[PDB]
């Protein structure tokens, strides 16, 4: 079937689902609707490896993920899905620069649309994107979590302190 493990984190309980070890689904789910829950089986040691990593990003130890997703969405989610893996831990672009990327140019507010569905948050880090405005998005206190994450990875202490003496 499909698997499924809650963890806590800073910005709350953190949902990982998915076959064996594969990753189809990270959400904080606490408070919504989540309607194939109910088709799920809880496996409270499951996706070992991405635990810890999230466990190392939070502490700032992480800066790159090595987990194995599988993306489930229609062929214009897989594109715009593709190039948010392509933004760096500490870095941000606007849904225009995306649009730009995936090629069709014009289509800032349909990456934002696409951005919304996606199926695992931070690993797929849809809150390393901005509109032009600055100003955030989300419901369910989303914008919160997603300020709160971009907020960690910018006070990321510079990596060796040798480098300064």
């Amino acid at each position: 079937m499909v698997h499924y493990r809650t963890i806590d984190s800073p910005i709350g309980p953190l949902t990982l689902a998915g076959h064996g070890s594969v990753l189809t689904n990270l959400r904080m789910l606490e408070q919504t609707y989540e309607p194939s829950l109910t088709h799920w089986t809880p496996d409270p040691g499951a996706f070992s490896g991405a635990v810890d990593q999230l466990n190392a990003y939070f502490a700032g130890e992480l800066t790159e993920f090595d987990v194995e997703l599988d993306l489930r969405g229609t062929d214009f989610q897989q594109r715009v899905w593709k190039a948010l893996l392509t933004i760096p831990y500490g870095e941000t672009r606007s849904y225009g620069e995306i649009a730009d990327q995936i090629g069709a140019p014009g289509a800032a507010r349909a990456v934002g649309l696409a951005n919304g569905h996606n199926p695992i948050a931070i690993i797929v880090p849809c809150h390393r994107v901005i509109g032009a405005s600055g100003k955030l998005t989300g419901y369910g206190g989303g914008i919160n979590r997603k300020r709160a994450l971009l907020e960690l990875e910018k006070s990321r202490a510079p990596a060796d302190l040798t480098l300064f003496d």
